[PDB]
């Protein structure tokens, strides 16, 4: 935990987070509520795919007596779009399919969404632009230019855009633990204590075998992130359950919502830790590693 020897500096989004090297990560990256999905396809193997999936839309019954195919967009910069109807009833609503690109080095992104025929052209110009700004990085390379990290690669900009990841963890010296970190623009109306506080004294006062480890402010450099931690015991087993969070500002790419979680179930399996002053050693060595990545 607090011996960060061989740990490893990580990124999501607009943020960096040190994680030991043990830990088995895996994330998921949203840009304007749609995923972003990373395919390991090479270039032969993307045009198949659209290839295919373009006749697919074709063979298929739009209401009474068309295709549910409507266009094969380009957005250039090597990337493409295909447009269809939302579904086999029209509405008034298509399905954009965006397969973006990354630049120098190759990478495809499938993102896709439904969007109204009268915001197509508007999505379009989204999608042209997300084709030019999306750059590759390298293995362990941590950009120093402004943008949104994702798999293999970053969003570059510092213009607003709803964005928003979450990192599932896990540590195989510390089995059972599962440790999370969401990042999500907007702001949540209520602090983690303002909305949380009440009911988890109701709780404890009502069901024993708990206690409250840690609760109040834990400011991480210019973040201001309070947090709550409940530990108890059960079936010879030592549940935990914490939390951090910011709150974020609204239109804020840098100062978001912000989450980093950690619990350990019940219900004996080898213990996920030794004692309680290890895990808040390994929660706090994380929490605290969590920051903006400085950008020129």
């Amino acid at each position: 935990s607090m011996d960060k020897t061989g740990w490893i500096t990580h990124c999501f989004g607009r943020f960096l987070i040190d994680l030991p090297p043990d830990a088995v990560i895996n994330a998921g990256y949203y840009l304007w509520g749609d995923r972003i999905e990373y395919l390991d396809d090479k270039p032969t193997e993307l045009a198949a795919r659209v290839d295919r999936l373009e006749q697919e839309w074709r063979t298929q019954r739009h209401k009474s007596k068309g295709n549910m195919f409507l266009r094969k967009i380009d957005f250039g910069n090597e990337s493409v779009g295909l447009l269809s109807w939302s579904s086999e009833v029209a509405s008034k609503t298509y399905l954009l399919d965006t397969y973006v690109t990354s630049k120098p080095t190759w990478h495809v992104y499938r993102w896709k969404g439904k969007v109204s025929v009268d915001r197509e052209q508007h999505a379009v110009e989204i999608s042209r632009a997300l084709a030019r700004n999306l750059r590759s990085r390298a293995p362990k390379e941590i950009p120093s230019e402004p943008g949104f990290c994702i798999d293999h690669a970053y969003i570059a900009g510092d213009s607003f855009q709803v964005e928003r990841f979450g990192v599932g963890v896990t540590f195989p010296e510390h089995p059972g633990a599962r440790f999370e970190f969401r990042s999500s623009t907007g702001a949540e109306l209520n602090s983690l204590l303002e909305r949380v506080d009440g009911f988890v004294q109701n709780m404890l006062s009502t069901f024993a075998g708990m206690e409250t480890l840690r609760k109040g402010k834990h400011p991480v450099g210019s973040l201001p992130g309070e947090e709550y931690l409940v530990a108890g015991s059960d079936k010879g087993q030592r549940g935990y359950t914490f939390m951090w969070e910011v709150q974020g500002k609204e239109e804020s790419l840098t100062e978001p919502n912000l989450t980093a979680g950690l619990a350990v179930l019940e219900r004996p399996p080898p213990p996920a830790f030794k004692s309680d002053k290890e895990a808040l050693e390994l929660w706090d060595t994380i929490v605290d590693s969590i920051r903006v990545r400085p950008t020129s």
